[PDB]
DNA sequence: AAA
């Protein structure tokens, strides 16, 4: 296993500014780490008792100031992620999917969700928020049968925290948001709508709290998609093909459909060839977006050496040496007040 | 949970 290379994009700055790093990582929850989907990885290496060590080691060694995780299993949050990262100087916020859904005690422990951790020496938690996409869809369906049938029926969520950035690093506020969108490629419309919902709800948090945004997400969307275009260009045509020409009027409950932020992906221009890496599918579907008005990217952690993967005949993850089917993103950012 |  060779070290992943750091890529410098700009060096540190004279003007007073704070730099900090952000990790975005889908850990692959145990529930979904099955032989069926991951036949090519041996059982002992899929198993959570084994994989959780590689996943902790990954998060520890990245050592980011802000960590956004997806597929964090409820019980693992409280008994593993939080108490171990507390020992490293972090506090955290977590919310599970499916909160409103009836299920046994046992099943409730295994439901996964999104978590944001932050170094308490650098940041103070001002507010925490959960955005349940099923609920925002319900509230915004009026008319539109697609909303209710296609969107409200997906249990996805994002979380967001409002953080106070300690003055000494330079009340400076920062919002960090983390989401995990629906997966199914036949549902490009749900992915885009969940993103519009997440962004507009994030804007609302912002009002009630101009203020820098860091947006981490497993978007399940390629760089060419309607969702990436929407996030990167401040908006998208209400007739974009990703709507499956299937919405209109209800779309602009979150509003050519537009958002106010000015965002760039930390890894734009293909700095990694894929963030999800399996036998059947490899592509960039995970992202760290930041407000380009307040922040520059100083650098990113580059991809694992493609030559190393080929030499070891690794055509999909997880693998004995790679504990998730996603690779972590890690970026260093510089914030100007 | 690019079931
Ligand atoms: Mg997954
Ligand atoms: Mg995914």
């Amino acid at each position: 296993l060779p070290p992943r290379p750091w890529i410098t994009l700009k060096e540190r700055d004279i003007l007073p500014s704070a730099s900090f790093t952000v990790m975005c990582y889908n850990v692959l929850c145990d529930k979904y780490a099955t032989r069926q989907l991951y036949g090519y990885c041996p059982s002992w290496a899929l198993n959570w008792e084994y994989r959780k060590k590689g996943i902790m080691e990954e998060i520890v060694n990245c050592d980011a100031d802000i960590i956004s995780l997806q597929e964090v299993e409820t019980e693992q949050y409280f008994t593993l992620f939080l108490p171990a990262l507390k020992e490293r100087g972090y506090d955290g916020f977590f919310s599970p999917k499916s909160r409103a859904k009836i299920m046994s005690e046992q099943e409730r422990k295994h439901v996964d969700g999104c978590a944001i951790f932050f170094k308490t020496e650098k940041f103070t938690l001002v507010q925490k928020h959960t955005v349940e996409f099923n609920q925002v869809a319900m509230a915004n369906s009026d008319g539109s049968e697609a909303m209710l049938n296609r969107v409200m029926t997906k249990d996805n969520i994002g979380v967001a925290v409002v953080l106070e950035v300690h003055k000494e690093l330079f009340k400076q506020l920062l919002i960090v948001a983390n989401a995990h969108m629906h997966w199914d490629p036949e549902y490009s419309d749900v992915k885009l709508i969940q993103t519009m919902m997440f962004v507009s709800e994030v804007k609302n948090i912002l009002e009630k709290a101009s203020i820098p945004l860091v947006l981490c997400a497993d978007l399940n969307s390629l760089p060419d998609s309607g969702v990436v275009e929407y996030l990167s260009n401040g908006g998208v045509a209400d007739n974009h093909k990703d709507f499956k020409e299937l919405y209109n009027e209800c779309l602009m409950n979150f509003s050519r459909i537009t958002h106010g932020f000015q965002l760039k992906s930390a890894y734009e221009n293909n700095l990694m060839p894929y963030t999800n890496y399996t036998f059947d599918f490899k592509g960039v579907i995970d992202y760290i977006f930041y407000s380009k008005t307040h922040m520059n990217v100083l650098g990113v952690l580059g991809p694992l050496d493609p030559q190393w993967l080929v030499e070891n005949n690794i055509t999909g993850c997880p693998h004995p040496h790679i504990p998730s089917d996603h690779f972590s993103l890690l970026t260093q950012l510089e914030l100007h007040p």
